[PDB]
């Protein structure tokens, strides 16, 4: 085959294809694809079912061509055969991911062409004792901030002394900082 390895793509979404796409694969290929993205992120990828096409598996349903997506511990596929046979989206829970098509000798068909999107890792909403949270949403994202501001007759403790109100962002690793502060009824 050619040399397609060694790419890495680092934006937001992006887009990659088969060589040669939609013109055959070419047999022999060791094609790797790295995905990079900053810690909070999950990459995403979106692949139509009509935009796969791989040589079918063998009778004994292994893949002679086959594309692999890796993440960590986690790895989506094998993929072969007519039409992709996973999801239209798969979230890979990683910021980091592997894609991996190798092909053998004979029979190629046209490939495949995928999108990728990064999506902000979540934060869990606590639940809000006596306190209330602005801005309220159903879901908290990598980067949010929330203000969070204690009913009357609460205050926090460890922030500042003789506060009744803080702000709290979501991080990448899916917590919120001042976790520790919570609203407390005032001696
Ligand atoms: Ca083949």
């Amino acid at each position: 085959g050619v040399n397609c390895s060694g790419d890495v793509f680092t934006a937001l979404i992006g887009e990659i294809a088969s060589p040669n796409y939609p013109k055959p694969y070419p047999e022999n290929s060791r094609c790797e694809y790295q995905i990079r993205l900053e810690k909070g992120f999950q990459v995403v990828v979106t692949l139509r079912r009509e935009d796969f096409d791989v040589e079918a598996a063998d009778s004994a349903g292994n893949c002679l061509d086959s594309l692999v997506f890796v993440a960590g511990d986690r790895q989506f596929g094998p993929y072969c055969g007519h039409g992709f046979p996973g999801p239209l989206n798969i979230e890979t829970k990683s910021n980091a991911l592997d894609i991996i098509f190798q092909t053998d000798l004979t029979g190629q068909k046209k490939g495949w062409k995928l999108r990728y999107h990064g999506d902000p890792m979540p934060c869990p909403k606590e639940d809000t004792p006596n306190s209330v949270w602005e801005p309220a949403k159903a879901k908290y994202v990598f980067r949010d901030v929330v203000q969070i501001t204690c009913l009357d007759g609460f205050e926090v403790v460890e922030g500042r002394v003789g506060a009744t109100s803080f702000y709290s962002t979501c991080q990448s690793n899916g917590k919120w900082s001042n976790s520790k502060l919570k609203c407390q009824p005032v001696d």
